[PDB]
């Protein structure tokens, strides 16, 4: 499904080069440039873990989610991989732990040591 073709298809974004982080673009956007780091960026997104199991997703709330690049309010994929992205873009991700919630975890939601799967639609950035 969608994670193992991230595993087995996804380019590694981290500096690192340790596949925490896997990319696939799956929509080119429209947007010819990256957001910069400390800009508001907003998304869409659908999170699962590495089993196919839905945990959330804005659209059931007509909700972007907002948060400013770069500046460790989200997990660390996030951060990463949204700095990856054009408007309009959307991309899949895949997430190691030490990139998302670590051994702690997020319960109920998410298990510790899980690596996690998110679409990503990049709807638009703004200045900081």
């Amino acid at each position: 499904g969608a994670p193992a073709t991230v595993t087995e298809q996804g380019e590694d974004i981290t500096s690192k080069k340790d596949r925490g982080v896997l990319k696939i673009v799956k929509r080119v956007g429209n947007g010819e440039e990256t957001p910069m780091i400390g800009d508001k960026v907003y998304v869409h997104y659908k999170g699962k873990l590495s089993n196919g199991k839905k945990f959330d997703s804005s659209h059931d709330r007509n909700e972007p989610f907002v948060f400013s690049l770069g500046k460790g309010q989200v997990i660390k994929a996030w951060d990463i991989g949204v700095a990856t992205m054009k408007k309009g873009e959307i991309c899949h991700l895949l997430c190691k732990p030490e990139y998302a919630y670590g051994s702690a975890g997020s319960l109920p939601k998410i298990p510790s040591n899980a690596t996690l799967f998110f679409e990503i639609e990049l709807l638009d950035f703004k200045g900081e």
